């Protein structure tokens, strides 16, 4: 009965191409260490319910305003994710909402935009190579669709110009303005942003994306105090599957004293539109079934255990970073990211990341605050989120550092052999070189051996 | 302790209230009658590619242009989901390229906008209530609802009410004086195929871009069945569940090589939608693409390259047809005739009634229906029409004689309206009606009918695991 | 000392050379025979009008809301020129209301515009060549800062096609649909045009600047029973200064039948707001006393009597002509215009007006249904009410028909002896040849010898 | 008959209304004393040119260009004109250029505007309440007034609170994140020179056009008193009145010749913002340009470029500077200390009074003023500064003394409002103000100072008639 077989026959058997794909996958996450800030592995119970039967039913709409029938279980599903969302943060639910129909962060933030900038608006947010539009074309879809001028980082602090930031916003007359940032160890003055917004009469939105779990566990002041929006996703800190959270906020907004009449919030109405029928269709169960999941694991002990063991391993790793002669720049950090300057040492970021990757060694690169080169970006910035989830203490931590060092020794080797007065090209044409590529093969046999004791979160 | 436990407790054990609610909807989608076109299962393959690890690996960027490292096998996937997705419309790689890291059909169709109309342009696609979408343009006199009318321009064509076929004179009148930057090709409530010679002529003449959007006749046109687009559209977007059998994700086609030469000069001129529509799709609206979705779509392509699935699509166009004689035996009125898709739509106003009242009927008896608009209506609140498809059954196993009891079950349901409209009268509302289906009256006859067409619809099994 | 004469020194002796250009001028002006449409005579009081101290004093905003002190003057003869010109109309005042601040009818158009239209809106109305954007580039401001398509005549009849209009309108959505014509003489159904604004809840707009002082002596039916805003200019039928009006309805717009409610107008406040501060400033108020004796003027019995005699003279002449075996298109005109056609002796309409401006002659060539190029156009239009206000009679008229047709009879002489398929240049000289010199020459000599026996009105 | 007497009747006899309107017009400007800067009295010959036949001809389109006939003349005028413009300001005509059609300031504005700016562009403009105008960009946080904001994204520049110049520096740190399109230099109420070269070099680092505006100074550049922005500026658009003595007109000069050379390929690039101008003027914005008023600025023009004329501008000047050493005499607050141009501002805060009231008080006594926010002030409702003009009073022949007088006119003018504000209070509004103007108890005071500032203007005569 192959015909019927079709339906029901394993991937093994079915296609044996992406099956060995999918195990050499594995096979290298699972001895190759890992260290990124937005790198994590999700468990097996979000796993098991994305593999689902929710992905067949078409479910257009909001429960009790649905266009199709036989949708109870899934508005009872929906109903639940959006309580474990507003309980895992502590919410009032007469005056926070939650959604969690947005595909992921970027169609979130396109949603609220429509909804709250009225397209050609004018929005305030902040610059991209500080942590986005030229004079010659527009890149990104919010300086396509909308007007916005950033606001610049000081070069010599390091922290938010807040008396040009009134100004640029009395002059500019902002819409929205944008609390939102990539690399910003420092914790943001939410209070004076709201005053700034109630001065101005725009709105706030916060984007806590990449410190969603840190706020999970009270390890870094709520957002939800002073911000209007609050537009976060779920991956990357919370073990989940990729979608978007929207939080908007419920009941009066300030009562009138000229009238002696209240006004209330129109947010919960306009997000609703733009989000469907606006940008998107049929939502994916099998994707808020995960989030559920993952928002009910997120509200245990083990949960805020974890946060305190990976803030626990970050520091660890700083002292073991400072100790071997490296320069933390930033005075350390405030969060789980690292960033690291080897310009001192003689090594490029690009060139250690490539040698690192050349080892088994994953990291990223990005540029410094106060940009002074784009085609030399020596801050290489360090992440240990899944590490921590695989079970790694800080005892094994110190020898992660001694790998980092010994990677550190052989890309100075390399530039001592190649020529510091050389170009990318022929350093790239240097990585695979046999002259020291045994030495390169120590440098990943010995780390197999300490990826290989710790086991792999996942499918069997 | 329990760190190691609650990264590996199954499902079962770590939340029961969502274990319990999937086993709730298999039980009732093994037991039910699914009749909405765009619906339909999955295979366990897929499902079994989308719960891999590839949800952990973050590969934002393209092949040979990414940003991290140790992209390999992502890049390897991606290639041989193009490659799959090139041979399974048997299209020459050197004219035609194909992207895959749109999430869904809306976010490839705002790419696709945000790419090729220079917002604030002029768009001309298909109306809402003749069979469009959300995507294609709609916008009142009073505000814009859908984002393609926000950021854009659009004026959409009606359809001729009278016979059922698109008019496309009107159409070719109205493209002279509007003069738009691109045609929109796109059908959702439509039995009858579209003329994509004259739309490619009209769009040569007043020199716009043609978007063909094959969502629902996807699958037919990996059979054959249907006459492939291709062979005049400029861009293609195309999902990949409803009747393909796929993960939700979507696709976009797009020409290459020479578009034109100059006839004085000799040069050749060569395509430029390639690289505006990777620049729109990234970084231009999404991020990291998805690629358990990409697997999956590579594996439900490559499954849709087999005989299997020809012999599918064949039983589904036969289980439409006897469907649609078998339905109009009875008497029932069909717009257009018949059908040349697996999506059909009968009209209820021979019987006098309303597409709304037979709709919640069916569903209160577990009967999947949906009401959509005729052409000729004179209200959109007040549907006249039921949306039929054939596939999400013809899946499972359903044959013709099984097609007409069906059928047999949707005309006693029909008998069933109608005997509660006359027992609430003609001046009834529509609350009293569906307070008409709970009552105590007509308690026993749905009681009966929703048993009788659970137990025709256990023999059936459910794919899935 | 100097400063005495140089603010008291007349024209003629501070510029001699301006001064001989306007001699020379007035010189062309007396002896010639103007038949053109738009030119026209304008009335000696609203030359010294023009000339008046009004022209030092810059005020700004509206009367009542005055910026400046000292505009009591100012505000009384703004008071008393809006008086005049509801009551030129024969429109209430509670229903209607008229601003002369616009400098001219384009400024006028692009105020109501921007006061109506929400630019980067929807706008319907007639296109350039029935009486307008291109497929490369847009020469229009209307069509650079609005959206618009433009409806076309069928080209069998030539007559407004109503129905695809209100098919087009249906799916369109206008927000404000207009009525004008520069050329398509034939009267406008205001009936149905206000039918269609009515069922697609858009405002109508007129453009009576070809028929404006028609209107004002009940001759043409007045557009003000259906439409809503109505522009017009002040001179070429009217014999004003140049300035423009703006008419719009005032009251109630409909009752609101959920509650009894009754909505007004606003479209006063807009309009005001639109003309200033939006796009102007300070008016010119010799412009508005110059308008306001126009208006002044023309509600008196001889306007009427002069109307009646333009348009017996354009009667006379299309008559005269007629009989001279040229063929008159669309049989002539309602009006004041007549059009004749010179496609059936074989030469076109450019030969005959360059030859007409050589003899001192002035005409003009314009697009019509049936001139499918500009460069060799059949359409040549006259104009009566300037003969009219220069005071000739019918046998003037027909002494002028005579001219007209020596005229065309010497232009079929050179283009017969340059022969047919010679270009333009070759007919240029060929018009300068010695015998054809000679003929002009007399041609000229007769007509300013008729032409020196009627004044001319002005200056002394 | 009836032509010979409707035609020919004066506007004495046809029309006693606004005859008498006219004649109280002409008493009021002749017995009243103007002090407003953008003030003054143009000669007899504009006045007689103005009222020429040239109203009659029709004049659409350019010269060499035209639609009509018989416009040798017209464009014989036009040519005299924009050689006398080009003349006047002595720029080389090969490359300057000079466009005159424009109607009035606010029009050429908005051709410059839709001919660079791109609309939907970014402009940088100072801003209305720190002496800027109405067209270079307003705006406010509810909604947007002048086209301008409506049409384009303007974000204006403030002034310095302290010292009073413009912060060049906030503008060139504003400017690198605004990135704006065009930089508009313009002003209303400054009373200082501009620093035209540090703006050229921002424009160039920002690569934007700028445009400037020299209304207010439309004369004194033409007398050489004030340097020139032809150095440093691009686009510069003037009026024809205000302080040059001439009809409602403006005039758009405009640079041409090589912009500038590639260093690689050693191409030269030539300007392209003639075609754009003329393109915008028409038939883009105006239709028929108005021939009396090209005669009238053009013999304004010619009458500018004699000796006559600067030894007016220096009078003026001489006056400005002595009437505002006669303010700081009588210990009036001047703001940034003193003026390089004809108009003055005067603060009276130092006081402790507000505009507002004085501005009526000297208008109740035959002094014609203006109101006008002081840099630093928290509400734009309650102005406290004042302007005031010397050009007005200087065309009819006052000197140092007579400004003196004047002065101390204003000061006893001050002093009856601080006597009237502290009879009905601090607390009390402007209506309450204005009620207790018409007591008796001041009136006759007012009305003293009224006849006998009447009496010493009326002793000079008014160009005219």
């Amino acid at each position: 009965s192959s015909h019927d077989k079709m339906l029901a026959q394993p991937l093994k058997d079915s296609d044996v191409e992406v099956y060995n794909i999918i195990k050499k996958e594995s096979n290298r996450q699972r001895v190759g260490l890992e260290l990124i800030a937005s790198e994590n592995f999700a468990s097996r119970a979000v796993l098991e319910a994305l593999g689902s039967c929710l992905n067949n039913k078409y479910s257009e709409g909001y429960p009790g305003q649905r266009y199709y029938g036989g949708t109870e279980f899934i508005d009872e599903l929906e109903t639940l994710c959006q309580k474990r969302a507003l309980q895992a943060y502590k919410l009032d639910p007469q005056c926070w909402g939650v959604n969690v129909q947005p595909y992921s962060g970027s169609p979130a933030n396109f949603a609220v935009y429509t909804a709250l900038v009225e397209p050609h608006g004018r929005i305030m947010g902040l610059d991209l190579p500080d942590g986005f539009m030229t004079d010659k074309k527009k890149i990104s879809a919010t300086s396509i669709f909308f007007e916005s001028m950033p606001y610049k980082v000081n070069p010599d602090t390091g922290y938010i110009n807040y008396d040009q930031l009134e100004e640029n916003a009395r002059l500019f007359h902002p819409k929205l303005i944008i609390a939102g940032t990539s690399c910003y160890s420092r914790n943001l003055e939410y209070a004076r942003l709201r005053k700034i917004a109630d001065e101005n009469g725009a709105y706030l939105m916060a984007d806590m994306a990449h410190i969603s779990g840190l706020v999970a566990a009270g390890v870094v002041p709520s957002p939800f105090e002073h911000c209007h929006v609050v537009t976060t996703t779920t991956h990357k800190t919370l073990r989940g599957c990729r979608a978007g959270m929207i939080f908007y906020r419920k009941g009066v907004k300030s009562v009138d004293p000229k009238t002696g009449k209240e006004i209330l919030y129109n947010l919960e109405s306009l997000i609703n539109s733009a989000v469907f029928p606006g940008l998107q269709g049929g939502p994916h169960n099998h994707a808020i079934a995960g989030v559920a999941v993952a928002l009910k694991q997120a509200m245990t002990l083990e949960f805020k255990v974890y946060q305190h063991q990976v803030v626990a391993n970050c520091r660890a790793l700083s002292e073991a970073l400072t100790e071997l002669g490296y320069k933390i720049v930033t005075g350390g950090s405030d969060n789980h990211l690292i960033l690291v300057d080897l310009r001192s040492k003689g090594t490029d970021g690009g060139r250690a990341e490539k040698v690192l990757e050349a080892c088994s060694i994953a990291c990223n690169k990005n540029t410094c605050p106060g940009d002074r080169s784009a085609l030399r970006p020596s801050g290489l910035r360090l992440g240990t989120p899944a590490l921590t989830s695989r079970g790694l203490l800080e005892k094994d931590f110190q020898k992660v550092a001694h790998f980092i060092h010994r990677g550190i020794e052989l890309t100075l080797q390399i530039q001592s052999d190649t020529g510091v007065r050389a170009t990318l090209k022929e350093f790239k044409e240097r990585l695979a070189g046999d002259k020291y590529q045994a030495a390169v093969q120590a440098l990943r046999e010995e780390v197999e051996s300490f990826a290989s004791l710790f086991p792999l979160p996942g499918l069997p």
